[PDB]
């Protein structure tokens, strides 16, 4: 079969679902400025060993509809696991738990939805985003600006239609192929009217992962979209600090597998390394199994490195059974 579209209703939102093969469920959430199909290699290697693959857009993204751009306090954390919630009502009313597979975005809301509501998860691997232990001082966009300053992306971020503006004359095709190309350990820069010339450039042989046809499915979606939907999950950063304070000292309680490449940027976010594994993310997430670092991997794992994606994917959630 090929991969059915379909609209569910959930959350106050029309949400696309992407959905491929049958058997038990595995819910894929993507990541910033990604899509559904960030998932397709994945989809395809899940589903022909029987099980079903489905992966949305989520609310701001792609042919997912409903959530005011106008609004970025709509794109809290607390909205997206909402959705996600009453999506795997909508579409999986059979299975008390599922398996769920994220990246970024995707995984700080799986991280989350593991939080919020462990009783919905069977197990979870997680890409890139190492769970964030909430700091006590400050929320995360005050955190990542006093150690990487105002032409942060995230700090850029912050102030709706301004990052908008800088990409307009630039077009989504040149901003999407910077970033998903992007390789270099430090956080992206967007120091205004300076468009994309703060971001270095790898030896192209290092992107043939990506072909031209991939990059115009994610290059024509964001021209019809615009990037708000997506960067307001950013804006929503300082009232997810506040908002989840009452799990302060919670632990994730779901078996978990975590996967990050090498050259990840969020990988080098000072404290990161030690983190993830001098013990920290094990006190966190009590299951959380060895954690796997893909050697000459950077962010876009999913994409960059299939098959030990799938793979490790598999050989995973076959543990359950």
């Amino acid at each position: 079969k090929k991969i059915e579209h379909k609209m569910v209703a959930v959350n106050g939102l029309n949400m696309h679902l992407a959905e491929l093969g049958e058997g038990p469920t595995i819910l894929f959430i993507h990541g910033f400025p990604e899509l559904w199909y960030s998932w397709r290699h994945q989809m395809v290697y899940l589903a022909e060993r029987g099980y079903r693959a489905v992966a949305p857009d989520l609310r701001g993204y792609g042919d997912t509809t409903g959530a005011p751009l106008n609004d970025p306090s709509k794109f809290s954390i607390l909205h997206l696991v909402g959705d996600v919630v009453a999506l795997l009502e909508a579409i999986a009313p059979n299975e008390e738990k599922v398996f769920v597979v994220a990246h970024d975005w995707g995984a700080l809301i799986a991280w989350h939805l593991c939080l919020f509501r462990p009783d919905k998860v069977k197990a979870l691997v997680n890409l890139s985003v190492h769970f964030s232990k909430r700091n006590p001082k400050m929320n995360k966009v005050e955190g990542l600006k006093a150690i990487y300053g105002e032409d942060h992306y995230v700090s850029r971020f912050q102030v709706p239609g301004e990052i908008e503006a800088e990409f307009a004359p630039i077009g989504a095709k040149s901003v999407l192929k910077k970033i998903l190309t992007y390789r270099d350990p430090a956080p992206f820069y967007f120091p205004k009217g300076k468009g994309l010339e703060a971001i270095p450039d790898a030896p192209v042989a290092l992107s043939s992962w990506l072909s031209e046809e991939e990059l115009d499915y994610y290059a024509n979606k964001f021209e019809q979209t615009g990037f708000t939907g997506a960067v307001n999950y950013y804006r929503a950063l300082p009232i997810n600090w506040e908002l989840t304070a009452p799990w302060t000292g919670a632990q994730v309680k779901v078996p978990t597998k975590f996967i990050v490449g090498e050259f990840d940027l969020v990988y080098h976010i000072p404290g990161a390394k030690e983190y993830i594994h001098n013990g920290g993310f094990k006190k966190d997430v009590p299951l959380l199994e060895e954690v796997v670092v893909l050697e000459g991997a950077a962010h876009f794992v999913s994409q960059e490195r299939p098959h030990e994606i799938s793979k490790h994917i598999y050989d995973f959630i076959q543990k359950f059974t």
